[PDB]
């Protein structure tokens, strides 16, 4: 890494910005090296801003009874805020008293002999100091504030992590990740520019005070009559203005809602795929982006009128201000065009820059109040005593999940519970499917606060989950989880909880680089790291919530005795479990049902008791769009010809007459310089060309998403494990909103700017013709300095961007696996974990913004420096009498400032036009691709398996052949293979062969008409974010009396009926609300409801007991009937079932037609089944 530049640099150097100048040189020959990327300053990194707000906010807490953010942000930022703003003011005044000093030297061309001629020189060398301050009294003022914005939101974001942490276990369900994501992708980059405009709250006032002044030194009586239109038209854009805010707090709610569907379908999109929910997924995203757009176009027309009411304002302030004076006395053509000149500064300090600077407050107290409101929530109480003889001890506890019913005192998770525990022995919890045995661990941890009873135990605690969670990093990395390594401890556990077979067989033995969530790896794998990760942390208790659950049951032999009866010995170890193997080695037993204790003793007392491209591109996808476009020129011409033939009548005048008093000397060089003034208006999109062009631009949005929605669902599954969580995320959060908000009025203001240049340009060029030959000189500099700026920029503003995926990547795994980082306590790793991903953005983003004052200073010195050449060269040349040089240049100069403003904008737009290029990214990804399935007979031929495009194969030249109406086994070692298997058939990942169906093939029918045969049920379940009904049919083709009919066989009847809503019921945070149980009965009626002639079982109980598996046989017996069924199950139980077996090993299978041959082979398989289970096989 190569340290800030920045940091060693002279006063000139800061104040030019000569220390950017490098990356330029570096930007503009070559692509951009990770190597040129400079470390951040010292000032602004993570940790201070943290530490400097985190001691403020406490401070808040400690004195003030009703304590506010923006207190704790005064206290460490006012100073340094106001500092910039007095010079950030004195540089706007300097723009107020130029109209006085440059409108002396345009009436010193003047034939008529005036004392003009006398000062002209004077004012020429005052009016040059007047441009050289500005522009070094500006720009410094504005990064100097930008600076400061990217400070205040690093300090927040940062205190926003920490909080979220520490953050209850009841708030958890109310606040989803599209509430966090949302908050974040708002600020990002809105509130570190905002703080540039907010300061022209006070200076816009004295501003139009020092204006309104120099107006009423020229026009007495009139000046106010001009300043009411504005005073009205002011109130109408406040007006605007909070109806804007009202259209955007509506729209808020639908976003969130959006995100956290989109999330979930992505996560597991392997299962969408499966069952086909393609059609169903994209009609439910697109039925919540019609309130969304809604919402979005009718705040889109409200900003038009907004934005618009400079450009309109221009021609009316300056009329109602000249016809009062003009009739009572009569007027000079010099006072209509000194009042032009100060009316420009007038309009844009009260339309422009005054709306625009109370908007920003509005914004930046909105997002502090969430976040204050974020930061004084209910918070995860810790309460541990270290002081004890180890024993854990339980007495007469009782625990309501919801608050109500907990707070009123439904039936609760737990009651009337009591144990003793001594140190040196594990407790069998056992239960049917809801007992509470998650419900009991939650209660020890203290994740689940008890209404009444006591806990009390030694703070240092372990815990397994029973959704296994693996973090973005290595094995080593998720078994150590951020201590110290030790060769020792680290072998030990890998041969006790034997992943040693596993680690071996990948290319990169020990560290391989898992993706969010570990989709790398099977079900049987993630929870053995997940136990692995518990067994190496060193602890007094450790809770294991049934890690035996996805292992066959050789491997959950060795384990139990290898790990839990050999590594864990002398230690209290509370145990998840439901087999007689394990209660017998086990000392103390616990029964619970329905959460109550039908048991508890010993198993002893049991027994005894019973760049031009993606320009063109985004234009050329909605046809409206080229059509307004047309329309726009073509009105746009019209205008152009109608100010051509009146200024051509008004020049060619032949001209008591008091109106408008003109001489042939004053006429020729005010009569243009007044419509150069006023062209701003003439040219103006009125609202006939404003809103289509608003109102299509968002249409192309609208298409834009449809097409990279659907482009991503339908993509190859190599492509969809390739790319991140927080990269998915981004986009459809950030990339997609910069097309809705930012990117349709961005374009408006660049057309609007333009076509006022072109169009007062032609009209001054065709009438006078050497005028558009000194433009030309001016016209190629900015050109010129923008085709070297953005070969920069555009590299900057993609690592920018795609530098934000870091920081989301994080905060969805942190969330997802926040019970186990309090569980071990390792807030201090992530925390400075997550400080990297802020630090890593503020590298490039800092860089960026940097580049940009760069830019914008040097397009004002070049304008500066033509103008100070102009100016001289004009008055030093003027005649004796009617000067004709300086009159033609200034013209020119006075269209230039217009351009200025036009460039600078044109810049705002490509920086926007970096996000629909990475939109297009997604949507260019590549394309995976008589009663039909009558019998169901599959035959397989020359079968091979592989994720990767030539990686390691699988499963390699497979063929077997299963007869109609047939229920087969299949089955293994933990990753063995068997989902590989079950994968070929549905062809997810990329195979070679042909598995053929009842005499027809593969190539001989369509992917997603194949795929329709199959009935599945995957490892992983996937309940998303909605009602039961909806869960169990998408697409809404069965009743509500077909839906019940089904739920009786598959047992969810009482389920069901807990919930208030029945079948209406909305379930969040991926259905946390149902058991681990229940998912697997959820995904039964899925398959039930789906009747299919074949069907796939990827191991449907998982972690149910032997009563509840009765339910599994019952309707596999009665329901599936004639169907020919692949049973992949651990479970002996199951084997009694099917016919047929197939035994996956070596990567090849091995296929049988009775069990006890099989079981005859292997000796230590046959060993493993249970005392209770072999008594079924042999009779
Ligand atoms: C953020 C704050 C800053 C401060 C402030 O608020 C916002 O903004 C200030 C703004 O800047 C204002 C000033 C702007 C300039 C104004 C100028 C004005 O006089 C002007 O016009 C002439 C006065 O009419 C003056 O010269 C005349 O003065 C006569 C009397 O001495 C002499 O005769 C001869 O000189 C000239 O005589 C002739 O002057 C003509 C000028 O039009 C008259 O028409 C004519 O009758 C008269 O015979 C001339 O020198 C000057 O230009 C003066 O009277 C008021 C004035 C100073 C204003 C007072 C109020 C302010 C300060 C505003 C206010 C505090
Ligand atoms: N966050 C929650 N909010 C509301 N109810 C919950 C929540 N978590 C669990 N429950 C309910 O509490 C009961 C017990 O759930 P728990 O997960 O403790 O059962 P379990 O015995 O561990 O089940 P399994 O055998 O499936 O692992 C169930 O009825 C379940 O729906
Ligand atoms: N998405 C993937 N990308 C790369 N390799 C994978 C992927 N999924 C699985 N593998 C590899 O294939 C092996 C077999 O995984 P698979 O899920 O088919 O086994 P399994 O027998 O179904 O496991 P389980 O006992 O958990 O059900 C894994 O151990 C891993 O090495
Ligand atoms: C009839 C005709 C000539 C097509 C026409 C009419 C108007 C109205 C009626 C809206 C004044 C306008 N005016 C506008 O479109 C305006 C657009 N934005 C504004 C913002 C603030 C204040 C006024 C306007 C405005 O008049 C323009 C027209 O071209
Ligand atoms: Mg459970
Ligand atoms: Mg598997």
């Amino acid at each position: 890494m190569q340290r800030s530049p920045l940091e060693k640099a002279s006063v000139v150097s800061k104040l030019f910005f000569s220390w950017t100048r490098p990356i330029l040189r570096k930007g503009y020959r070559q692509r951009l090296e990770l190597s040129d990327i400079y470390q951040i300053p010292s000032v602004d990194s993570a940790d201070n801003l943290s530490e400097k707000l985190e001691r403020e906010w406490d401070r808040e807490l400690a004195s003030k009874k009703n304590p506010k953010l923006i207190n704790a942000l005064r206290r460490c930022f006012f100073w340094r805020f106001m500092f910039y703003g007095i010079f950030l003011y004195l540089g706007e005044v300097t723009k107020a008293v130029q109209p006085l000093l440059l409108g002396r030297i345009i009436a010193s061309y003047d034939p008529d002999n005036k004392e003009e001629r006398s000062i002209a020189i004077y004012l020429g060398i005052g009016l040059c100091l007047l441009f050289i301050v500005r522009t070094l009294l500006l720009h410094p003022a504005i990064f100097g504030l930008h600076h400061i914005g990217m400070q205040m939101r690093i300090a927040m974001f940062s205190l926003i992590y920490k909080k979220t942490l520490k953050l209850s276990s009841r708030v958890l369900d109310k606040i989803s990740i599209g509430q966090l994501v949302s908050l974040l992708s708002n600020n990002l980059n809105k509130f570190d520019e905002g703080l540039a405009l907010a300061h022209f709250v006070w200076i816009a006032p004295l501003q139009v005070a020092l204006l309104m002044g120099l107006i009423w030194e020229l026009l007495q009586a009139s000046a106010f009559c001009g300043l009411g239109f504005l005073i009205v038209l002011a109130l109408f854009q406040a007006g605007l203005g909070r109806m804007m805010m009202k259209y955007r707090d509506q729209r808020a709610g639908k976003i969130s809602e959006r995100l956290v569907i989109t999330s979930e379908m992505i996560e597991n999109i392997q299962s969408v795929k499966a069952y086909c929910w393609e059609e169903a997924m994209e009609k439910m995203i697109e039925n919540l982006r019609q309130t969304e757009l809604k919402l979005t176009r009718k705040a889109a027309y409200v900003r038009y009128f907004n934005s618009s009411a400079f450009f309109f304002s221009g021609f009316f302030v300056v009329f109602l201000s000249v016809l009062p004076y003009a009739l009572i006395k009569g007027i000079i053509l010099r006072k209509i065009f000194t009042t032009i000149s100060f009316c420009i500064v007038l309009r844009m300090a009260v339309t422009r820059q005054f709306p625009w600077a109370v908007q920003t407050w509005y914004d930046s107290l909105g997002a502090i109040n969430k976040i204050q409101d974020f930061l004084q929530k209910q918070e995860y109480k810790t309460l541990e005593y270290n002081l004890t003889t180890t024993e854990v001890v339980m007495e007469n506890v009782t625990a309501f999940w919801e608050e109500g019913f907990g707070e009123l005192f439904g039936t609760p998770v737990l009651k009337d519970i009591n144990f003793k525990i001594e140190r040196g022995q594990l407790l069998a919890v056992a239960g049917s499917t809801g007992a509470g045995k998650t419900s009991l661990l939650m209660v020890i941890m203290g994740e689940l606060e008890p209404s009444e009873g006591k806990i009390k135990h030694s703070g240092r605690i372990s815990f397994c989950s029973q959704f296994s969670w693996i973090m973005p990093g290595t094995i080593k990395e998720n078994i150590i989880f951020g201590v110290s390594y030790d060769e020792y401890r680290y072998r030990s556990v890998i041969k006790a909880c034997q992943l040693e077979e596993d680690i071996s067989k990948f290319a990169e033995k020990d560290n391989i680089v898992l993706g969010e969530g570990g989709i790398t790896l099977s079900g049987g794998q993630r929870a053995r790291i997940s136990l692995a990760r518990a067994v190496y942390k060193d602890a007094d208790l450790y809770l294991l919530d049934s890690p035996f659950g996805y292992l066959d049951v050789l491997t959950e032999k060795e384990i139990f005795e290898s790990c839990v009866c050999k590594l864990m010995a002398n230690k209290t170890r509370i145990l998840v479990t439901s087999k007689m193997e394990h209660l017998k080695k086990a000392d103390k037993i616990l029964i619970l049902h329905e959460g109550s204790s039908y048991f508890y003793g010993t198993f002893s007392e049991l027994q005894n008791l019973q760049t031009w491209n993606t320009y063109l591109r985004y234009i050329t996808v909605h046809k409206s769009l080229i059509f307004v476009l047309i329309w726009c020129l073509v009105i746009f011409l019209a205008e152009v010809a109608a100010s051509l033939v009146v200024l051509w009548l008004l020049g060619n005048t032949p001209l008591n007459n008091s109106y408008a008093v003109i001489i042939t000397s004053t006429s020729s060089y005010y009569v243009f310089y007044i419509y150069v003034g006023v062209a701003d208006t003439l040219l103006a999109m009125g609202f006939f060309r404003g809103l289509p062009l608003v109102h299509t631009l968002i249409t192309v949005s609208k298409i834009l998403h449809h097409k990279m929605l659907h482009s991503v669902l339908q993509a190859p599954m190599s492509t969809l494990n390739t790319l991140k969580a927080g990269g998915i995320l981004n986009r459809f959060s950030k990339d997609i909103a910069i097309l809705d908000d930012l990117l349709p009025l961005t374009i408006f203001d660049f057309i609007q700017l333009l076509l006022i240049v072109i169009g007062a340009i032609a009209v001054v060029a065709v009438l006078q013709p050497y005028i558009f030959v000194a433009t030309v000189p001016v016209i190629v500099a900015f050109i010129m300095l923008r085709a070297y700026f953005l070969q920069t920029s555009q590299q900057l503003k993609q690592l920018e961007s795609e530098g934000r995926s870091p920081i989301f990547t994080h905060l969805v795994t942190s969330l997802k696996g926040l019970w186990t980082l309090r569980a071990f306590g390792r807030q201090p790793y992530f925390e400075t974990l997550f400080h990297k991903a802020l630090n890593l953005h503020t590298a490039n983003w800092f860089l960026y913004l940097s580049t940009l004052r760069w830019f914008q200073m040097r397009i004002e010195m070049i304008f500066v420096i033509f103008f100070i050449a102009v100016t001289f060269i004009s008055i030093l040349t003027t005649g004796e009498g009617e000067g004709r040089v300086g009159i033609i240049l200034t013209l020119a100069m006075n269209i230039m400032s217009t351009l200025q403003w036009a460039v600078n904008s044109s810049i705002d737009v490509d920086s926007l036009m970096r996000s629909v290029s990475r939109v297009f990214k997604f949507i260019d990804m590549p394309t995976e691709g008589d009663i039909w399935p009558s019998g169901g007979q599959m035959t397989v031929k020359d079968l091979t398996a592989k994720y990767t495009e030539g990686g390691n194969a699988i499963l390699e030249n497979i063929s077997f052949s299963i007869s109609p109406g047939q229920r087969v086994g299949l089955l293994g070692r933990t990753g063995s293979g068997k989902s590989t298997l079950l994968s070929a058939f549905l062809r997810l990942l990329n195979t070679e062969g042909e598995i053929q169906i009842d005499g027809v093939s593969w190539d001989s029918i369509t992917l997603q008409q194949w795929r329709k045969a199959f009935g599945v049920i995957p490892q992983k379940v996937f309940i998303f974010s909605g009602t039961f009904r909806k869960n169990l049919d998408p697409y809404e083709q069965w009743s509500d009396q077909e839906i019940w009919k089904v739920a009786d066989e598959v047992g969810l009847r009482s389920v069901i009926e807990q919930f208030p809503g029945k079948l209406d019921f909305v379930l969040v945070d991926g259905g946390c609300v149902l058991s681990h149980g229940h998912k697997q009965l959820m995904c039964l009626a899925r398959s039930v409801l789906s009747k299919a002639k074949i069907l796939l079982l990827d191991q449907p109980s998982a972690h149910l007991d032997p009563v509840t598996y009765q339910i599994i046989r019952r309707t596999l017996k009665q329901a599936f009937a004639d169907c020919t069924v692949i049973l992949c199950e651990h479970r002996i139980e199951a084997m009694l079932e099917c016919q047929q077996f197939l035994v996956i090993e070596e990567n090849k299978v091995r296929q049988y037609d009775s069990i006890q041959k099989l079981l005859n082979e292997r000796s230590l398989f046959r060993q493993a089944i249970s005392p209770s289970d072999r008594v079924k096989l042999f009779p």
